[PDB]
């Protein structure tokens, strides 16, 4: 009776008819100007994609389909007996921008356990992998290497008219989600677990829940961060690096695998999703250097040697946002409630008052405040997932959600080739003159 | 004597001050617009990024740092009793800016045999990889998988401070240039020579020659066809797919390989660099329907069923160029040279002579020239490389000139992390009043 793809043949025809009398009578109006700096500056501030899932607002943070992360906790259906937001329910509302019933919900968990599978080739290729060959790099190469299965990529080849692009993204989508968990947990246990095996899939638990089945932990309480961190990592806006690359490379008509994997070779950078790894990495050196617990006096000389030495401050500062990170504080509330007391949260809580302030003093970056990578990992090590070479992963399972819904979307819509012309230094002197 | 690296670490500084005063005079000088035509249109004539190897003109075609494609032939150095452009002398220039010597030529060409070597995973993954699994996809895997050997991530991992970025990313671009073609060779022998080896690197050749060795070619005139592909092919401006993927997702600070697999990924859709294969199988189809010797009227007729089934005609169009693009005159002076009475070329030039009118006459396509694509595939089974699922690996290897040419260039310069805005359409609706 649940249907999502129904649901989308009724809403994709509405949307297409909205947007083109919007585009007749608006389509020349100008909403912004270039200048530059921005050319020059990695576009900063520049409005240039349409994406419709989420929106950041600089101030207020992100907004799923209009709602804000508190809305979500409260709107979406929870696990029975849980409090944190599943995920499913989550990639219902991007997708459909309706909340979901519950109903509703158990249908995407039911349908991602349904469509959960590797093929050989793949399994192969991962327990072949060197144990010093990075996990997100893993990752990419696995996902790349499943294109062999796309339906899309398949139906392209037989013809297809592009009217029904949408259909076999959609189904990709869905296969691709499903099977994310099975690769990650796969790289998890042969790297950290050697001998064990990932197990199968219960086609009646949540997602989250599967995957760390998979994972191979016990504590419930884990299963809950997981779905938090599954929930708000999954999208953020259409600029952010890994959800631009999956972007541009789909409008090329690359499949969703595809164009899932280039988008975690970007979440793979240092400045992007890796800043979830290089946080706590950076703490582990501070307590080596420093020991436990740190004099506030002490925490600023660290950070200055780090910014004296040409390095950035992990987890702290942001393109866009202007102000603290709701999901950092998100983060910090399910701290609050359940680790308060951990040394390690408790020196993530000191930073937090000395980071900004240091800053600010240096005067360079545009916000002080940290991002949502300043307090992922603190969580993870708490329950025993010590692994931080790990953790981007995590990081890039969520994405697959937010990325993976706007790509059914751009391609019913019949977004275009993503082709911005450049310009050289020479050229753009020559335009104006040269300084 | 020569060495490239010292004499960009001259040339570095000079940029840097002169972009500084540049910006100091004209940053906030305004280069443009954006519509909300713009916006929906993939950026369609959006100045947006700065991109110093090559510049694209509308009517008069690509231009490497000033010279246009025939400059190039003329001015570049060739092979010993050679007649086309090395692509070695084609990287010094994008990357210098200046014309190599035949000396400077020759370090190039021995440097990228020193450096190249395949890790034992890589050769292991590449040959347990299914005969079904795309070339395209086999080799972003590969690239992917080589990033355990990246100086830049070591580097990065170690502290180094930002200014020397440039000098990592230096290293690992000759090195990734180097061992590009090991690796699409070995993919080429495992799929279509199954039980030969590629063999090894001759110090004393050029690039080119060692890369048509491995691939098992013989004909003198073909390794003359593979200095001018790759040449030609080696960059095309920053805006394209997969020179503005390299460019993103280097930008957040991923090591050359994940930034290379991620361009990959992009140059294997439909809409970019798989067009050289799919011009190939459409080719076969029509050859197949209608069969060798085909009237004019036929033709039209089979363009039509392709416009009127929802599908592109490949090898035709362009998101920047208004005019028949100078590659693809270039290759058609190379057939009329070498292989003037080829029963494909030939059909091939049959089509120059309608396709564009049809399109005319359908009205939709902005440029209805043709492009690259529509001519390189012919030129490729002339020589026996029937293999057209392969034909996207050889532009990769080619793209890997201009695109890691730039990199290096983007880290020396301190371009910042890549993030424009991007907006949903009940956002802008709002921003403006709706349609
Ligand atoms: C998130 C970044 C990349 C935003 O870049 P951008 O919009 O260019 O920042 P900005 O305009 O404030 O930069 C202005 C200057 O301040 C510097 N600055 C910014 N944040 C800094 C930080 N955390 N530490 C040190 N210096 C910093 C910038 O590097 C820049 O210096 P230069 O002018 O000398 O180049 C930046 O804040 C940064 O490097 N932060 C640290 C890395 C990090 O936490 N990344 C994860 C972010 C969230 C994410 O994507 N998660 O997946
Ligand atoms: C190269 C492309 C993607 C440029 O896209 P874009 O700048 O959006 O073209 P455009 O503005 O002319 O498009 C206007 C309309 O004409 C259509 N059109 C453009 N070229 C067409 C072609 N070759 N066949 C059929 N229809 C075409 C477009 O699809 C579009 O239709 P809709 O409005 O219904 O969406 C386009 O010309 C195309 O699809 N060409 C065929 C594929 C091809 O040859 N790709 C390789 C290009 C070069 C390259 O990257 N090599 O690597
Ligand atoms: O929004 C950005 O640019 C980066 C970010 O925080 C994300 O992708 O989650
Ligand atoms: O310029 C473009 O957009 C596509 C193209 O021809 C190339 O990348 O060679």
């Amino acid at each position: 009776s649940t249907n999502l793809k129904d649901v989308l043949a009724s809403l994709i025809p509405k949307e297409q008819a909205r947007i083109k009398t919007f585009r007749q009578q608006h389509g020349n109006t100008a909403v912004g100007q270039i200048t530059v700096d921005m050319s020059y500056g990695g576009m900063r501030g520049m409005k240039g994609l349409i994406y419709e899932t989420s929106v950041l607002d600089p101030d207020e943070g992100i907004r799923f389909r209009g709602f804000s992360i508190p809305e979500c906790q409260k709107l979406l259906p929870k696990a029975g007996g849980g409090e944190e937001p599943l995920p499913e329910g989550l990639f219902w509302l991007l997708v459909t921008g309706q909340i979901p019933t519950p109903e509703q919900v158990s249908w995407v968990s039911k349908e991602w356990a349904k469509r959960a599978a590797l093929p050989s080739h793949v399994v192969t290729m991962l327990d072949n992998f060197p144990t010093n060959l990075h996990p997100m790099s893993q990752l990419s190469a696995a996902i790349t290497a499943l294109n062999s299965e796309s339906n899309f990529a398949r139906a392209y080849a037989e013809g297809i008219n592009r009217t029904k692009y949408w259909e076999f993204v959609y189904e990709d989508a869905m296969d691709l989600i499903a099977k994310l968990p099975c690769v990650a947990a796969k790289i998890y246990r042969n790297l950290y677990r050697a001998g064990s095996s990932i197990g199968a899939i219960d086609s009646k638990l949540d997602w989250s829940h599967n995957f760390t089945n998979m994972l191979g932990y016990t504590d419930p309480q884990f299963t809950e961060l997981m779905r938090l961190y599954l929930t708000i990592h999954s999208d953020h806006e259409g600029g952010n690096v890994s959800a631009h690359t999956s972007h541009l490379v789909g409008s090329a008509l690359s499949d969703p695998y595809l164009s899932f994997a280039a988008a975690m070779n970007g979440l793979a950078g240092p400045l992007h999703g890796l800043a979830n790894q290089e946080v706590l990495l950076w703490l582990s050196q501070l307590q080596k250097d420093l020991g436990a617990d740190a004099s506030d006096e002490k925490l600023r000389d660290y950070i200055w040697n780090t910014l004296n030495s040409g390095r950035v401050v992990p987890g702290y500062g942001h393109a866009v946002l202007r102000k603290t990170d709701p999901r950092y504080t998100c983060q910090r509330e399910f701290a609050l409630k359940h680790l308060p007391s951990d040394p390690m949260f408790k020196l993530v809580a000191q930073l937090y008052k000395i980071v900004p302030n240091v800053l600010l003093e240096q005067g360079k970056a545009k916000n002080p405040w940290p991002n949502v990578d300043a307090h992922s990992g603190v969580l993870l090590q708490y329950y025993g997932m010590t692994e931080m070479n790990y953790y981007t992963v995590l990081f890039g399972v969520s994405r697959a959600l937010g990325v993976l819904a706007q790509l059914i979307w751009s391609r019913a819509l019949g977004f275009p080739l993503e082709r911005p012309k450049s310009m050289s230094t020479a050229g753009l002197e020559k335009l104006s003159a040269g300084g």
